C-alpha cells in the first residue's frame, strides 16, 4: 500500500488489489463485484499498485471513456511505469491524433478481415474439437482456448506457430506479470521480436498484418517503421490474450450448467444473443486513463496526473445497468456492456472476436453437447488488465457425441 496522496479524502479508501483481488476464489469477475457491494461509493480510492481511483459504476465507468480531454489514454495501464512505458497504437493516443491510425488497423482485424478468414476459422474450429471429441477429456485452456484463437491469429500475422509459446510468454506479462519481467521489459522484447519482420515486410510487402500495417498509410502519408512496430506490437496483444481467456470462462460457465447448454442444442439461431450474454456477464478487461488536468468528477476532487482504473468489466455487471447482473439469462432484452470498451477506443477485434465465440459455441456443442467440469476439480480464476481462467479441465461420454 502506498502513501495515501494529500487530496483523497480517507472514506473514499477501497484497498482493492486488481492483480490479486481479495475474493477472487469466488470467481475472477465475483471478487471485482465487490466493488459494487451496497456501502462502496461509486468512485473509490486503492493504495495497492502504487495507487489509482477505480469507478465502479458503469455510468461513471462510460462517461470517463467518453471524455477523452480528461481521461487520456496516453497513460492507459497500471502501474504507473507501466502506463508510461504503454506506448501501443492507437490505443496510447487520444483523438483526434488517434484516428487516423485506427483507421489503418481496423484495415487489418476489421469486418472485412473477418469475411476472408471465415473458413479458416470454421475449419480449425471443427478440426480441433473433433480431435478432441473421441477422448472425452481435455484441459480446454491449452486444448483449445489457446490454440484456437491464436493460430487464427498467426495465420493471418503471417507468424510461424513455432513462436507461439515466447509470443504468448511476453503478451501474458503485459496483462498478467508473473513477475519476472516488468511491462517495459515484456514490451521492449516483444518489439525487438518484430523489427526485423517489420523491415522484410517493407522491401517485400506481403499479404498478411504484419506487411498491411507495415506498408500502410496513415491518413495519406507513409507509416513509419517506429509507428508499424508500435501498432503491430498491439495486435499480437489482442490477438493472443483477450479471445483466449474469454472462451474458457464461457465454456467453464456452460460446463457447469446443464440448461444453458439444453438452449442453444435446442436453438442454435440464439447461439449470437448468447454470445452477447456470456460477454456481458464474463467480461475481462480493465484498464483505464489519467487525468490531463485538476477535475472534479462526480463530487470527488480529481488530480492531474493522477490514474483512473476504468474497468470495462464492471459496467455490465451493475445491477444499474442490468437487473440479477450475476446471472445469464440468453432471452435478456437489454444486454448493456463495455466489454469490448466504450468512446473512441473500442475494440478492433470484436467482430473476430464475436466470430470465433459464436463459431466455438456452434461447432463445439454441434460434436460435444454434453460436458461437465473434471470430477473434484476446482477451477481457478487470474486477474490483471485482462482476466482469465488458469486451467479448465472437462469430461464427456464419448459415447455422446457426434463427428459432423
Ligand atoms: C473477447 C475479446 C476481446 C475483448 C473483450 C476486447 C476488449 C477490448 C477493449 C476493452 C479495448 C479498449 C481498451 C481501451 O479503451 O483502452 C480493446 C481495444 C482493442 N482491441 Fe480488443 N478485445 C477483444 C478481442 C480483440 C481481438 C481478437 C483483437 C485482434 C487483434 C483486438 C484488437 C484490439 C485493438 C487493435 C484495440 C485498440 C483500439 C484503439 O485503441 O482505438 N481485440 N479491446
Ligand atoms: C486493454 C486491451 C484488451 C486493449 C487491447 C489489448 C489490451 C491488453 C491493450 O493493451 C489495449
Ligand atoms: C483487445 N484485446
Amino acid at each position: 500500500l502506498a502513501p495515501l496522496p494529500p487530496h483523497v479524502p480517507e472514506h473514499l479508501v477501497f484497498d482493492f488489489d486488481m492483480y490479486n483481488p481479495s475474493n477472487l476464489s469466488a470467481g475472477v469477475q465475483e471478487a471485482w463485484a465487490v466493488l459494487q457491494e451496497s456501502n462502496v461509493p461509486d468512485l473509490v480510492w486503492t493504495r495497492c499498485n502504487g495507487g489509482h481511483w477505480i469507478a465502479t459504476r458503469g455510468q461513471l465507468i462510460r462517461e470517463a471513456y467518453e471524455d477523452y480531454r480528461h481521461f487520456s489514454s496516453e497513460c492507459p495501464f497500471i502501474p504507473r511505469e507501466a502506463g508510461e512505458a504503454y506506448d501501443f497504437i492507437p490505443t496510447s493516443m487520444d483523438p483526434p491524433e488517434q484516428r487516423q491510425f485506427r483507421a489503418l488497423a481496423n484495415q487489418v482485424v476489421g469486418m472485412p478481415v473477418v469475411d476472408k478468414l471465415e473458413n479458416r476459422i470454421q475449419e480449425l474450429a471443427c478440426s480441433l474439437i473433433e480431435s478432441l471429441r473421441p477422448q472425452g477429456q481435455c484441459n480446454f485452456t491449452e486444448d483449445y482456448a489457446e490454440p484456437f484463437p491464436i493460430r487464427i491469429f498467426m495465420l493471418l500475422a503471417g507468424l510461424p506457430e513455432e513462436d507461439i509459446p515466447h509470443l504468448k510468454y511476453l503478451t501474458d506479462q503485459m496483462t498478467r506479470p508473473d513477475g519476472s519481467m516488468t511491462f517495459a521489459e515484456a514490451k521492449e522484447a516483444l518489439y525487438d521480436y518484430l523489427i526485423p519482420i517489420i523491415e522484410q515486410r517493407r522491401q517485400k510487402p506481403g499479404t498478411d498484418a504484419i506487411s498491411i500495417v507495415a506498408n500502410g498509410q496513415v491518413n495519406g502519408r507513409p507509416i513509419t517503421s517506429d509507428e508499424a512496430k508500435r501498432m503491430c506490437g498491439l495486435l499480437l496483444v489482442g490477438g493472443l490474450d483477450t479471445v483466449v481467456n474469454f472462451l474458457s470462462f464461457s465454456m467453464e460457465f456452460l460446463a457447469k450448467s446443464p440448461e444453458h447448454r439444453q438452449e442453444l442444442i435446442q436453438r442454435p439461431e440464439r447461439i449470437p444473443a448468447a454470445c452477447e450474454e456470456l460477454l456481458r456477464r464474463f467480461s475481462l478487461v480493465a484498464d483505464g486513463r489519467i487525468l490531463t488536468s485538476d477535475y472534479e468528477f462526480h463530487g470527488v476532487q480529481l488530480k492531474k496526473g493522477d490514474q483512473i482504473l476504468l474497468p470495462q468489466m464492471l459496467s455490465g455487471l451493475d445491477e444499474r445497468e442490468n437487473a440479477c447482473p450475476m446471472h445469464v439469462d440468453f432471452s435478456r432484452q437489454k444486454v448493456s456492456h463495455t466489454t469490448f470498451g466504450h468512446g473512441s477506443h473500442l475494440c478492433l477485434g470484436q467482430h473476430l472476436a464475436r466470430r470465433e465465440i459464436i463459431v466455438t459455441l456452434k461447432e463445439w456443442l454441434t460434436r460435444i453437447p454434453d460436458f461437465s467440469i473434471a470430477p473434484g476439480a476446482q477451477i481457478q480464476h487470474k486477474s490483471g488488465i485482462v482476466s482469465g481462467v488458469q486451467a479448465l479441465p472437462l469430461v464427456w461420454d464419448p459415447a455422446t457425441t457426434k463427428a459432423v
